[PDB]
DNA sequence: TTTGCAGAATCGATTCTGCA
DNA sequence: AATGCAGAATCGATTCTGCA
C-alpha cells in the first residue's frame, strides 16, 4: 500500500512508504561503521558522517 | 558573560550559567514520567505537553 | 513502474530574549 | 543588578521530493 498505518499520510510509492515506516518502528538499517549510530534513511547517516567524523 | 566553549556573549551571568548546560549537558530539569532531562525549563515544558 | 540519488524543507526540540 | 517565567526565534537531524 501507500498509506501509513501509524500517521495516516499517503505516499507516492510503496517503496517510500516502507522507508517512511522505519520512522515509527525504530528500525534503522544504515549503521555507522565508526560509531554505534544508525539511521533510517541514507541521508541521515551521510550527514552524520560529514559532521561527527571529520 | 563570555562562554569559553563557543565564544558567544550573553546579557547576564545568570543566563551564561544556563547557556553552559547546552555544552556541559548538565540537565537539571527532570521528567517525572520518563528518563527525559533538559537544560532549560521551556524544553521540559514542551516535553510534558506532547508526551504526557 | 520501481528503485535510487541528492539536497532542500520540515518541524520537534532547543536556545534566546522581552519583560517583570 | 540578578533572577525568572514564558513565548518568539532559531536550529539541525531527519523526512520528503525533484529528478533520473
Ligand atoms: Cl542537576
Ligand atoms: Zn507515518
Ligand atoms: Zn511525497
Ligand atoms: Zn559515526
Ligand atoms: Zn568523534
Ligand atoms: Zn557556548
Ligand atoms: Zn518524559
Ligand atoms: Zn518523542
Ligand atoms: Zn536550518
Amino acid at each position: 500500500s501507500r498509506e501509513c498505518s501509524y500517521c495516516g499520510k499517503f505516499f507516492r510509492s510503496n517503496y517510500y512508504l516502507n522507508i517512511h515506516l522505519r520512522t515509527h518502528t525504530g528500525e534503522k538499517p544504515y549503521k555507522c561503521e565508526f560509531c554505534e549510530y544508525a539511521a533510517a534513511q541514507k541521508t541521515s547517516l551521510r550527514y552524520h558522517l560529514e559532521r561527527h567524523h571529520k
